[PDB]
DNA sequence: CTAGGGTCCTAGGACCC
DNA sequence: GGGTCCTAGGACCCT
C-alpha cells in the first residue's frame, strides 16, 4: 500500500521568469522586491544574487549591503500566473491528482498512473523536461512515499534536478534530518525544540508521544508522526480559496486619520476588482481591516458582513485607529474579506 | 531592518442544548 | 460541560 508522490517546484521562479523574458539579466545579480525607499523585502533572487547572501524575505536594505550591484525588479504577476497555469496543465497530462500549493509548485499523486511504466522517477523527469521545453524555465522535483518527504526531496538537487526517497531509504534519511526542514516547523518551533535538546527526527523518535502532546498540542502529534516518516495526508485536488486581502506598507509611518483614510480609498478599488473576478456579486462572509503599528504589533478587526462595502471598512478602520492605536505611528493598512463557504 | 499573497491552529465568551 | 459560531492573534507557507 505504498503511494508514489511527486513534488514539483520551479527554480528561482519569479527571477527565472524575468531572465527568460530579458536575457540581459541572466548572469548579473537580480531580485524581485520592493525598493529600500519603500521599506520593501526580497521576494526572490537569482543565483548570481544568492551568491552574495541575498535570500527571500530579506529586507531590501540588507540585500543591497550584501550586494551593492543588485538589480531590483518590481514583478510581473500576470507573467508568473501564466507560467503557473501552463505548468499545471502540463501536470494534468499525467494525472488529475494535482494539489497546487502556490504558483510555482504542486504535489502529484502518481500511484495509479500508467505513464512511464509506472515509474514515478521517469514521470518527474518527463515533467521537468516538458516544462523546460514549452516554457524555457527549469524545475526541480522530489519523489517519495508521502507528501512532506517528497517536498524535502525537491530541494536537495535544486536547481534543475530531482531526488528520490524509497521506503527502504526513509529511516536513514530521517535519522539526521533537522526538524526545521519539515514544512510547518518554523523558526519559533525549531528554537523551542532545540532548547529541549530536539534537533533532528532521530531525536524526536526517542520521545514519548504523550509528552509531545502536552507540550505542543496537536502540533506535537505532527512532530511525532513526521519524525517516523508517517504522513497520511492525501493529495487533494479540490481546495478552494477562502479569503482575499489587499494591504500596503507605506514608505513613512502615518500619524493622522486623514492619511489612513486616503490609503483606504486607494486600496478599496483593488479589493473590489479582485473579489469580482471570483465573486461577481461581491457577496462575502466577513470583511475587515488591518493595521500594523511602528512597534510592529498588528491588529485585525473583522466581522460578519454580507457584501463588500467601502464605507464600513473606513468606519471599522476609524474605530481600530481610535481604539487600538495608542499614539503609535502606522506603517501598514490593509483590507480583508472572508469568502462564503461553498 | 523588517512585503504581500495566503492557510491553519488556538482560545475565550456567546449561544444553543 | 460539550458543540459550534464569532472574533483576534500568531506561526507558518510561497515568491
Ligand atoms: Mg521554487
Ligand atoms: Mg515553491
Amino acid at each position: 500500500g505504498s503511494r508514489k508522490i511527486i513534488h514539483v517546484d520551479m527554480d528561482c521562479f519569479f527571477a527565472a521568469v524575468e531572465m527568460r523574458d530579458n536575457p540581459a539579466l541572466r548572469d548579473i545579480p537580480i531580485a524581485i522586491g520592493g525598493s529600500r525607499e519603500r521599506r520593501g523585502v526580497i521576494s526572490t533572487a537569482n543565483y548570481p544574487a544568492r551568491k552574495f547572501g541575498v535570500r527571500s524575505a530579506m529586507p531590501t536594505g540588507m540585500a543591497l549591503k550584501l550586494c551593492p550591484h543588485l538589480t531590483l525588479l518590481p514583478g510581473r504577476f500576470d507573467a508568473y500566473k501564466e507560467a503557473s497555469n501552463h505548468i499545471r496543465e502540463i501536470f494534468s497530462r499525467y494525472t488529475s491528482r494535482i494539489e497546487p500549493l502556490s504558483l510555482d509548485e504542486a504535489y502529484l499523486d502518481v500511484t495509479d498512473s500508467v505513464h512511464c511504466h509506472g515509474s514515478a522517477t521517469l514521470i518527474a523527469q518527463e515533467i521537468r523536461q516538458t516544462i523546460f521545453n514549452e516554457l524555457q524555465l527549469t524545475a526541480s522535483a522530489g519523489v517519495a512515499p508521502v507528501k512532506f518527504l517528497a517536498k524535502i526531496a525537491s530541494d536537495m538537487n535544486k536547481p534543475n534536478g530531482q531526488f528520490v526517497i524509497t521506503p527502504a531509504e526513509v529511516p536513514a534519511f530521517l535519522q539526521t534530518l533537522p526538524l526545521a526542514k519539515i514544512p510547518g516547523v518554523g523558526k519559533v518551533s525549531a528554537a523551542k525544540l532545540e532548547a529541549m535538546g530536539l534537533r533532528t527526527c532521530g531525536d524526536v523518535q526517542k520521545c514519548d508521544l504523550v509528552m509531545l502532546l502536552k507540550r505542543f498540542g496537536k502540533f506535537g502529534r505532527i512532530l511525532w508522526e513526521r519524525s517516523q516518516g508517517i504522513d497520511e495526508r492525501d493529495v487533494n485536488s479540490e481546495r478552494l480559496r477562502k479569503s482575499v486581502g489587499v494591504e500596503r506598507t507605506m514608505a513613512e509611518d502615518i500619524h493622522h486619520w486623514s492619511e489612513c483614510e486616503a490609503i483606504i480609498e486607494r486600496l478599496y478599488p483593488e479589493l473590489e476588482r479582485r473579489l469580482a473576478k471570483v465573486k461577481p456579486d461581491l457577496l462575502i462572509a466577513r470583511q475587515g481591516v488591518k493595521l500594523k503599528f511602528d512597534d510592529f504589533q498588528q491588529t485585525t478587526q473583522e466581522h460578519v458582513w454580507p457584501r463588500l462595502n467601502k464605507a464600513d471598512l473606513i468606519a471599522t478602520a476609524r474605530k481600530t485607529w481610535d481604539e487600538r492605536r495608542g499614539g503609535r505611528g502606522v506603517r501598514l493598512v490593509g483590507l480583508h474579506v472572508t469568502l462564503l463557504d461553498p
